[PDB]
C-alpha cells in the first residue's frame, strides 16, 4: 500500500466494497478490473475453487452468462459494417427455412434488441437444428414484434447465428477465430481448452455445489463465454476506442455501432445487446434499469436511432447457475468496471457496488 499512488487509492475503495460483498453473499472468489485515465487495475479475491483450493489469479476464467450476448451483437455489427448483414431485413430473409412463418415479420434488429417477442429460455427439449427450426416455424408472439421488449436467449441465438452465416462460418468459428482474436482477447473462450482448465473457476450454485454451465443449442450466443477480468477490461477499453486494436478499422466501427440506441423501454435505452442509461444516472434508476431480465415491457422505437453516445452509462449483467458478472462503462469518462464472481449473487448488489466504485473515480 502507498499513499498517493493510483493502484492503492482504487484498491482501498474496491476492497472496502468487495470484501463485505463476498462475505455477506458467501462468494468464494472474485476479480474486479477497473480502467480510468487509460490505466488498468486488476484486483483478485479469494478462491476459484474450494477443494482442492485454488486462488483467483490473473488467469482465472469465469462464466459470464449474458455478457456473452454482447459478443453476438459485436459480431452482427461487424457483419453489418462489412456489408454482409442488414439489421432491418427480416429473419426469414437470412434463414430461408423460416420463410412464410412469423419470422417474415421479425427483423434482425428485433432479435438484436429483445423486441421479437421470443421468450427468455430455449425450450429444454430442443436438442438439434431440425427441432429448433420446427419450433421457430410454428411460433407466434402474443404481441407484434417491435412493440415490447422481452429479454431473450432465443432471439440472441438467432442474432449470432445469422451474423455468423452472413460471414460464411459457424458462430463458434466466428467468435473464436475472428472476433475474439481481432479484439486481442486471447483468454476468452466458448470452449475452454485443456491448458486452461486449471484456470477455469468452479461456480457455486444456490446450494453451494460446484457447477459449470451446460452448453445447449444456441447457447454459445446467449451464455457461452468464459473469460478473465483482464480480457473483459480490454473489451471495455476497445468499446471506448482506447486501443490501437491492430489497425482493425472495421472492428472499431463494429464495436462502437453496438452502442446505437434503438428502443426506449422504462429507464433504459436498448442498444444492440448493450443497454444504457443517461449519465449521470441515479442509483434508483440504474437499479430499475437492471431489473428487466424476465418481464415484458413496452418498447418504443428510436428512429432515427440514437448514435453511439459518450454521456451514457453502458452496462450488462450476466449470470449462470454458479456465476455472477457485471460490466459497466461511461465513455465520456473513459472509465469502466468488470466484476466477476463464482457465485450468482443479486443484481442490485452488483450494480450498487459498481456505481459506488465508478463514482469514486
Amino acid at each position: 500500500h502507498h499513499a498517493n499512488i493510483d493502484e492503492s487509492k482504487i484498491k482501498d475503495t474496491v476492497d472496502d466494497l468487495i470484501q463485505p460483498l463476498m462475505q455477506k453473499n458467501n462468494i468464494p472468489g472474485m476479480s474486479v478490473a477497473v480502467t480510468v485515465n487509460g490505466k488498468n487495475y486488476i484486483y483478485n479475491y479469494g478462491l476459484a475453487a474450494k477443494q482442492p483450493q485454488q486462488p483467483v489469479t490473473e488467469n482465472t476464467l469465469f462464466e459470464v452468462g449474458s455478457l456473452s450476448k454482447t459478443f453476438a451483437a459485436t459480431l452482427a455489427s461487424y457483419a453489418q459494417v462489412s456489408g454482409k448483414l442488414s439489421l432491418d431485413q427480416s429473419v426469414s430473409h437470412y434463414v430461408p427455412e423460416l420463410r412464410g412463418s412469423s419470422f417474415d415479420h421479425v427483423s434482425v434488429l428485433n432479435v438484436g434488441t429483445h423486441t421479437s417477442g421470443l421468450q427468455l429460455f430455449m425450450p429444454e427439449d430442443i436438442k438439434n437444428t431440425t427441432q429448433l427450426m420446427a419450433y421457430l416455424k410454428a411460433w407466434k408472439p402474443a404481441d407484434a414484434a417491435g412493440t415490447h421488449r422481452v429479454f431473450s436467449n432465443i432471439g440472441t441465438g438467432l442474432l449470432g447465428m445469422i451474423a455468423a452465416k452472413s460471414l460464411g462460418v459457424s458462430y463458434e468459428d466466428a467468435i473464436e477465430k475472428t472476433l475474439l482474436p481481432q479484439l486481442g482477447m486471447h483468454h476468452s473462450y466458448l470452449k475452454v481448452p485443456a491448458d486452461q482448465m486449471e484456470n477455469y473457476a468452479w461456480g457455486y450454485n444456490k446450494k453451494d455445489e460446484p457447477v459449470h454451465v451446460n452448453m445447449e443449442i444456441l447457447g454459445n450466443e446467449a451464455y457461452g463465454i468464459k473469460t478473465t477480468s483482464s480480457d473483459l477490461l480490454r473489451y471495455v477499453q476497445a468499446n471506448m476506442g482506447q486501443l490501437k486494436l491492430d489497425a482493425n478499422a472495421k472492428m472499431q466501427q463494429a464495436l462502437t455501432a453496438t452502442h446505437t440506441g434503438y428502443f426506449k423501454s422504462g429507464e433504459i435505452t436498448q442498444d444492440l445487446m448493450w443497454e444504457q442509461l443517461p449519465y449521470p444516472v441515479s442509483l434508483p434508476n440504474l437499479l430499475t434499469g437492471n431489473d428487466m431480465a424476465m418481464t415484458k415491457s413496452v418498447a418504443t422505437p428510436i428512429v432515427p436511432p440514437l448514435p453511439p453516445q459518450e454521456n451514457v452509462w453502458i452496462n450488462k449483467t450476466g449470470s449462470t447457475n454458479g456465476f455472477g458478472a457485471y460490466i459497466a462503462f461511461v465513455p465520456a469518462k473513459k472509465m469502466g468496471i468488470v466484476m466477476l464472481a463464482n457465485k450468482n449473487y443479486s443484481i442490485d448488489q452488483r450494480v450498487t457496488v459498481a456505481y459506488k466504485i465508478l463514482s469514486s473515480l
